[PDB]
DNA sequence: CGCAATAAATGTGATCTAGATCACATTTTAGGCAAAAAAGGCTTTACACTTTATGCTTCCGGCTCGTATAATCGCACCTTATGTGAGCGGATAACAAG
């Protein structure tokens, strides 16, 4: 129900708007993958290898920066870590 | 015709069974025909099969979610110590050529 030519102009800035945060977040989940092996050490043996131990683990932080809030009390060492003993 | 010698054939005749007779009265035999007891026949009715739609209920079964919590860390102690040679690529030292 849109012009072919305007329907472009809302899909073109939205690229600008998530390019700026992943890169953002690039840097968060990558100086924090010291934490992600720290807790796995609590489901090692078990019925899963450990290079697919991280697997959820990597993941799990990764969404945690995303629903992250600097405004917030908690800090991020504490409420990332929540995301990924649960995966 | 008389003579040889191992096998087969000969007589005896009193004793004791073996096999046969007769005509008529008694006892056995055969297959015959219904009845009873049994085989399957071919009916018509008594019941019983799992199946499958369903939906309602309680119990046991199988699966997740968020929350609450402390942590993102620390010694001293117990007992051993694989086997080799053959095949291979890579790193280093000694060498002749330029």
């Amino acid at each position: 129900g849109l012009t072919i030519e305007q329907v472009k102009d809302i899909n073109r800035r939205m690229s600008i708007g998530e390019a700026k945060a992943r890169r953002a977040k690039k840097e968060m989940v990558e100086a924090n993958l010291r934490l992600v092996i720290s807790i796995a050490k609590k489901y090692t043996n078990r019925g899963l290898q450990f290079l697919d131990l991280i697997q959820e683990g990597n993941i799990g932080l990764m969404k945690a920066v995303d629903k992250f809030e600097y405004r917030r009390g908690y800090k991020f060492s504490t409420y990332a870590t929540w995301w990924i003993r649960q995966a």
